[PDB]
């Protein structure tokens, strides 16, 4: 049968099977399934695919995977990526724009990237029920770009005043676009967590949980695994410490 391994259409637009295609060709290798790669636009739909069983493996979000356990879905692994399989938040503003706190974005326009993303959403959530407030009672409006990139664009053009971004991607887009890079700065920084988990859906067999797990965290060790880890700028998987994600499961039950 088909292993169908499902991602989010919305992280490189375009470049999603040039960035897959060596672990799905990996994934086959390991298997001997023909592999079919799955798009959606939304982590919440990537999530119905998981809690349905229509695919086999997940590459889903921090926080996608804390309401994807509770259906079942088994981590796999963590990429790990600059030497750690953890990530954090970053809340962004412009240097020229005198808001140098979370605090000052109050009554200001603020981004989300997709609406279960830790980086991009859940970890402000979070943080703003100390004050008793949501997005919606703290900021003047908030937007869902569904993009860490258009998230930042959106800084960078005045579209609003804040968004909250995944750190790699700050950095990352520092480097590639240094006058965007210039005019931006940190003014917050959320707890580590846990990095996104791959995942299987909850009506794989164990031997099949198994031979998977074995195939990601010896991925580094195989010629064509480490074309794999190249394409997609991961050093190797490890395996998921379930503590590395209680932060988020507290913050979830939180709302």
């Amino acid at each position: 049968g088909v292993f169908r391994v499902a991602v989010s259409s919305m992280i490189s637009p375009l470049e999603t099977m040039k960035g897959y295609g060596p672990v799905l060709s990996y994934i086959e290798q390991q298997t001997g399934r023909k592999v079919e790669l799955v798009q959606r636009r939304t982590y919440r739909e990537v999530n119905e695919l998981i809690r349905e069983n229509k695919i086999d493996l997940a590459f889903i979000c921090t926080y996608s995977f804390v309401e994807a356990e509770l259906f079942g879905a088994r981590p796999v692994a963590v990429p790990q990526v600059e030497g750690n399989p953890y990530a954090q938040a970053v809340v962004i503003t412009r240097r020229d724009s005198g808001i140098n706190s979370l605090e000052e974005l109050r009554n200001k326009r603020f981004a989300f990237t997709d609406p279960m993303s830790f980086s991009g959403h859940i970890a402000l959530r979070g943080e703003l029920v100390k004050v008793d407030r949501t997005p919606e009672t703290f900021f003047a409006s908030t937007f869902y770009t569904y993009s860490h990139d258009n998230s930042l664009r959106a800084v960078y053009d005045g579209i609003v005043d804040g968004a909250t971004i995944d750190s790699l991607v700050f950095r990352s887009s520092n480097i590639l676009y240094p006058e965007i890079g210039a005019a931006l700065q940190v003014v917050h920084v959320s707890p580590l967590v846990g990095a996104p988990p791959v995942v299987v859906s909850p009506g794989l067999s164990e031997e099949d949980y198994q031979l998977i797990r074995r195939a990601f965290l010896n991925m580094h060790n195989e010629p064509l695994g480490k074309q794999a880890l190249d394409t997609l700028f991961i050093d190797r998987f490890v395996m998921v410490n379930s503590g590395h994600y209680d932060y988020i499961r507290e913050i979830a039950g939180k709302i």
